[PDB]
Order: C-alpha cells, then sequence, then structure tokens
C-alpha cells in the first residue's frame, strides 16, 4: 500500500539511488512519499584531516560545511521526485556502541513513523556491508514491527550492480522472494535527474569511467531483459522470535 510511504535513508543520496524511480512512480500515481535520512547531523567547520580528505574528494573547500552542502544536494533531489525531506541528527561514520546506536535510531525512526502515519515503510538491504547502513535497517526492522507498519528492504544501488546479494540479517529473520518494481519512462527520467543533485557524492560514483547512468540501466536490464526500468526489493519473513 504505497499511499503514504516512509523511506528510510541511512545517507543523502542512498534512497533516491535505489529507490528513486519507484518513490517518482508511487507520487505519480497519487501517493505520498517521504524519505528520511539518518546521517544528516550537523558538523561545521573546522574539521579533522581524516574528514578533509573525504571532502575534498568530493570537491569540497575546508572553511565549506559539508553535512549542510549535503542536506542542500538532497532537499534539491527530493524536491524532483515529488518527496518530502526529514533529516535526521546522526553523524556520519567519518565524523565520528553498535547496540547504544541502534536502539537510537530506532526511538528516532519510531518517532517518525507516528509523525508521517505510513502505511509502507522502506529500507535498505545493506549489501556493501556499510555499518550505517546496518545500523539503519535494524533499527528500522525493530521500528516498523513494534508500529506494525508493512516493510520491505531495497536492492543498495550501485552497490548491487558491482558485488554480493547476500545481506546478514538479524537472527530469525530471512529475506522473502525478490520482486522487481517496474516503473515508467517518466519515472526513470525523473531518478536519473534527481541523481545529478548529489553532486557531492557523484564525484565518486560518477567519477571518471564510473558507468553510473548506464551501469544502472544494465543492471535494470539485466533483471528483466525485455521489460524496462525497476528496482528491486524483498519483503522480510520472521520465522523465528524471542
Ligand atoms: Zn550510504
Amino acid at each position: 500500500d504505497r499511499t503514504r510511504i516512509l523511506a528510510i535513508s541511512p545517507h543523502l543520496d542512498d534512497a533516491v539511488l535505489s529507490v528513486g524511480a519507484s518513490l517518482a512512480q508511487a507520487e505519480q500515481d497519487g501517493g505520498k512519499v517521504t524519505v528520511f535520512t539518518v546521517f544528516a547531523g550537523s558538523a561545521a567547520p573546522p574539521y579533522s584531516p581524516a574528514a578533509e580528505r573525504f571532502h575534498a574528494r568530493w570537491g569540497l573547500s575546508p572553511t565549506e560545511d559539508a553535512p549542510l552542502r549535503r542536506r542542500n544536494e538532497d532537499i534539491a533531489a527530493l524536491d524532483q521526485l515529488g518527496a518530502g525531506h526529514r533529516h535526521g541528527r546522526f553523524l556520519d561514520a567519518i565524523y565520528r556502541n553498535n547496540h547504544d546506536l541502534v536502539a537510537a535510531i530506532r526511538e528516532d525512526i519510531e518517532s517518525m513513523i507516528a509523525e508521517c502515519d505510513p502505511t509502507l515503510v522502506l529500507t535498505c538491504v545493506a549489501i556493501g556491508k556499510h555499518p550505517d547502513h546496518k545500523a539503519t535497517r535494524d533499527a528500522t526492522l525493530l521500528a516498523a514491527r513494534e508500529r506494525g507498519i508493512p516493510l520491505r528492504l531495497w536492492q543498495d544501488l550501485p552497490y548491487a550492480a558491482y558485488s554480493q546479494d547476500l545481506a546478514e540479517l538479524p537472527d530469525g529473520l530471512r529475506l522473502g522472494s525478490p520482486e522487481l518494481s517496474f516503473v515508467d519512462e517518466e519515472a526513470r527520467t525523473r531518478k536519473f535527474q534527481a541523481m545529478k543533485h548529489y553532486a557531492t557524492q557523484l564525484s565518486v560514483l560518477d567519477g571518471p569511467n564510473k558507468n553510473l547512468f548506464a551501469k544502472l540501466d544494465e543492471h535494470a536490464r539485466n533483471a528483466a531483459p525485455d521489460g524496462g526500468y525497476n528496482e528491486t526489493t524483498w519483503p522480510v519473513i520472521r520465522y523465528a522470535a524471542e
């Protein structure tokens, strides 16, 4: 039920990159979309050399507020998909045990669910094994289950176009069968246009010779050679509870 979709993105870019066309298609179909990003917290200059290195790679200068730049990128992108944005308080791995973080994230996701009253929640399956993706996913599974909201896990992009598939779920959980969500040409066009806004991240992901848009078209194509642009998600089955 796509009437009210709440997508939980680990970082500023992940939702658009992975489910952007399905989100666009939901909005075109008359549904309501909100993307909440967990790791969208504030940090102004001055930064650590380790952060300066990541910033320099995004094309940012020492005095520029990076998380602000990225929050602005996220707003521009989501606006093009007709999706609402909500920015979470957590700091990217790069400006900073596991249980305390998951529990903190879960509380905020519960607060977001109560506020947005969604009929469907989405988050990443955490292909690529980023610890922020694992934390976001795990917290979202707990929060959506507590609030009895249906949930799907998406195939992280572009990461899935290069490698893996097998994600390591919490105990007692496994993935249901994968489902391809097909979209029309305008939803795909809107996705790719929205992706251009995350210029900071695309300076790596669509760096010289990265095939990003081609790679994404090819990936979608591999999954359904005859039937246009598509994105993969899975339902979650709980075979065992504590
Ligand atoms: Zn990410």
